[PDB]
């Protein structure tokens, strides 16, 4: 809620008398996709290799930031005060169980897109 909106930076054209025809603001609902992985934060689903995971809030958030920054390590305290951002009261030792349930239900395929590097912890990246 605000007055902003319109910016006062419109060195771009100047013609919005017309412009489009219809609209392109946004092509379609925000879907995210990973190798094999699929979100939908409108359906909050997730799909992998024709195999559907039902995901809780919890879980669903884990799984998205690990999606959007795939490929960077992450550290298992960072993770924790990420997601448990939204509700302190969760040791350390929550986020293992968190994890091994998780792989056993994203791990099951022989291409292993997330790599444990055990003492410092997980990193996605696909098979090279």
């Amino acid at each position: 809620m605000g007055s902003s909106h319109h910016h006062h930076h419109h060195s771009s054209g100047l013609v919005p008398r017309g412009s489009h025809m219809k609209g392109n603001k946004e092509p379609r609902n925000v879907r995210l996709t990973f190798a094999d992985i699929e979100l939908d934060e409108e359906t909050h689903e997730v799909w992998k290799a024709g195999q559907p995971v039902s995901l809780s809030p919890t879980e669903f958030t884990l799984l998205r930031y690990f999606v959007i920054n795939a490929g960077t390590v992450l550290s298992k305290p960072k993770i924790l005060d990420h997601v448990w951002r939204y509700d302190f009261g969760g040791d350390v030792n929550v986020v293992e169980s968190y994890v091994s349930y998780l792989r056993r239900k994203i791990d099951t395929g022989e291409k292993r897109l997330l790599h444990t590097l055990r003492g410092v912890g997980y990193v996605l990246r696909e098979p090279r």
